[PDB]
């Protein structure tokens, strides 16, 4: 059965690409606001030397507050999201923030060559670029093989609003009070992508990319995990919180 998508279900997918183009830009024409990035020459891969420096970390730490911020006003979009109480709002968005922008950078990423581009050299990221933000192997390599696997997915735009939108409401957070009404939002969300792919995606890929998303989905909890162990190491360098930010502070803090 491949039922057509409802009228609802066409206005969510709307809201949720408007929501989208608002707060995702597409040229990285703010990306100059951000602190400079600055490459200290690491041909070692020397943690000691990263650590010391942490030349890239105050551009990353921008570009990643900045990104938060997109994402707090892209879910405030997501059909649903403000009948959530605040504090489960909050609560969903500290959660989500690393794995939503972890999605959203695969727009910036491209298997050329293995980087997210965002602009001329000076705005291109490379695993090399992000150890130099004090960040680790252990997290970047799986990091880098979730962003070529979500590639090959190919997604529509549609799915790919989708699922972070999906990604955002999760009922199982910790700390969440209303969980039955966030699961409400997301079957609402999920049932709008099977619905989606069912009877707009051409195969072959017409069934088996629900699966295929709802894993990508376990794959950031992971890769959230592992984040948060990497930013607490990060964290015990002396004079690192300069280099961060208030928001990114508070949402791995
Ligand atoms: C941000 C966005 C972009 C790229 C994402 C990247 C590349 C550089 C390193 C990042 C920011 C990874 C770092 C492991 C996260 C480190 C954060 C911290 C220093 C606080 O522990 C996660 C996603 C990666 C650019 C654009 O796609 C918007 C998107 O929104």
């Amino acid at each position: 059965l491949r039922p057509k998508l409802s009228e609802e279900q066409q206005r969510i997918i709307a809201i949720l690409l408007d929501a989208h183009h608002k707060t995702y830009d597409p040229t990285y024409s703010d990306f100059c606001q951000f602190r400079p990035p600055v490459r200290v020459n690491d041909g070692g891969g020397s943690v000691t030397l990263e650590l010391s420096q942490l030349s890239m970390l105050p551009h990353l730490a921008d570009l990643v507050s900045y990104s938060i911020q997109k994402v707090i006003g892209f879910a405030k979009m997501i059909p649903g999201f403000r009948d959530l109480t605040s504090e489960d709002q909050i609560v969903l968005l500290k959660s989500s923030a690393i794995e939503v922008i972890m999605l959203r950078s695969n727009e910036s990423f491209t298997m050329d060559d293995m980087s997210w581009t965002c602009g001329n050299q000076d705005y291109k990221y490379r695993v090399s670029d992000v150890t130099k933000a004090g960040q680790s192997l252990e997290l970047i390599e799986p990091l880098i093989k979730f962003q070529v696997g979500l590639k090959k997915l190919n997604l529509h735009e549609e799915e790919h609003v989708l699922l972070m939108a999906i990604c955002i409401v999760s009922p199982d957070r910790p700390g969440v009070q209303d969980a039955a009404l966030i699961e409400a939002i997301q079957d609402r969300l999920s049932n709008t992508l099977q619905t989606y792919i069912r009877c707009r995606h051409p195969p072959p890929g017409s069934h088996l990319l629900y699966a295929k998303m709802i894993q990508k989905l376990a794959d950031l909890r992971s890769l959230n995990e592992e984040h948060s162990k990497q930013y607490r190491c990060l964290s015990f360098q002396p004079e690192c919180s300069m280099k961060l930010t208030p928001l990114v502070l508070e949402v791995f803090g």
